[PDB]
RNA sequence: GGAUUGAAACGCCAUGCUCAGGCUGGCGAGUGGGCGCCACUCUCCAA
């Protein structure tokens, strides 16, 4: 059940979803490290819709962005 | 029930492969070769 159909960025791209109750399976780049550079983190609506950025590095097919609520990120 | 750099967003309207041209002219299956050599219807049964 859902409030509305999810989308992959644009409404014309519906997304199928499922809930997991197990371990994360292996992935294509599980054994690789790859750099992506800076990318968007989130938008600050309080600061009249001001964006934020962070440095992204993909390793072992997992990503760990910093906390977007942290004040030091807001700086 | 606020906010997926998001919420809305036609590649669309229409146009002849057309007009026409001889597979033709002509060439001998033709020359010639024995079915031959020879062989008993024959032995006996009154009207």
């Amino acid at each position: 059940q859902s409030f509305q159909q999810p989308c992959l960025g644009c409404r014309e791209f519906p997304a199928s979803f499922e809930l997991l109750e197990g371990d994360v399976p292996l992935s294509c780049y599980a054994g690789e490290k790859r750099d992506l550079g800076y990318m968007l983190l989130d938008i600050d609506f309080e600061r009249d819709m001001t964006p934020l950025f962070f440095k992204a590095v993909m390793e072992d097919d997992v990503i760990t962005p910093p906390s977007r609520t942290s004040p030091e990120v807001r700086a």
